[PDB]
């Protein structure tokens, strides 16, 4: 554990510095200048890990727009930002990218999803593991009920805690104040989560 500003894991598991957006990411608007969801100065071998067109938000039917906006923000957070190294867990190397513990998430951020996707439907708490993959994208196992996301989701602390495995601890803080990480942000009135980071990596 080494550096922890300005820095991505990428999906070999080797830490890198942060660059140019890449195409795929292109809705990945607020990273679009410095991402680690970048470009590549060398020929490495193309293949995309990535959530955005990987992922089935539609396992339980059609996810509403509103609650599926989240998803799309939450994993370019997860798959672009380079302020996440204070939460690094570098010996896990079992996710598609880095593996992150306790990420502070803004209060709003978290609630916000939560109410958006009230009427949204899924079949598990845990969304890291326990899919059907054998189609090639994500389907609920046999057994597993789909029941509206608040069944599997009762609480915001639920969901943002446990969707994703403890990758995110929500923050009694709010976006504004320096002490937590939101998903989004307009990029020319700056990037928020650059102080965020430098006030964790000074405590952790
Ligand atoms: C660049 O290399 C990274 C690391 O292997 C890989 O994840 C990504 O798919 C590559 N970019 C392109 C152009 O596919
Ligand atoms: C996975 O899905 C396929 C059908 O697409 C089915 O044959 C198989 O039994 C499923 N396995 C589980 C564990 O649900
Ligand atoms: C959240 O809790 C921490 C630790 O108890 C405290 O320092 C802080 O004042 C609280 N923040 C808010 C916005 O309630
Ligand atoms: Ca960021």
């Amino acid at each position: 554990r080494t550096e922890l500003l300005n820095v991505c894991m990428n999906a070999k598991h080797h830490k890198e510095k942060p660059g140019p957006e890449d195409k795929l990411h292109e809705q990945c608007r607020p990273w679009r200048k410095n991402a680690c969801c970048s470009t590549n100065t060398s020929q490495e071998a193309h293949k995309d890990v990535s959530y955005l067109y990987r992922f089935n938000w539609n396992h339980c039917g059609e996810m509403a727009p509103a609650c599926k906006r989240h998803f799309i923000q939450d994993t370019c957070l997860y798959e672009c930002s380079p302020n996440l190294g204070p939460w690094i867990q570098q010996v896990d190397q079992s996710w598609r990218k880095e593996r992150v513990l306790n990420v502070p998430l803004c209060k709003e951020d978290c609630e916000q999803w939560w109410e958006d996707c009230r009427t949204s439907y899924t079949c598990k708490s845990n969304w890291h593991k326990g899919w059907n993959w054998t189609s090639g994208f994500n389907k609920c196992a046999v057994g597993a009920a789909c029941q509206p996301f608040h069944f599997y989701f009762p609480t915001p602390t639920v969901l943002c805690n446990e969707i994703w495995t403890h990758s995110y601890k929500v923050s009694n803080y709010s976006r504004g104040s320096g002490r937590c990480i939101q998903m989004w942000f307009d990029p020319a009135q700056g990037n928020p989560n650059e102080e965020v980071a430098r006030f964790y990596a000074a405590a952790m």
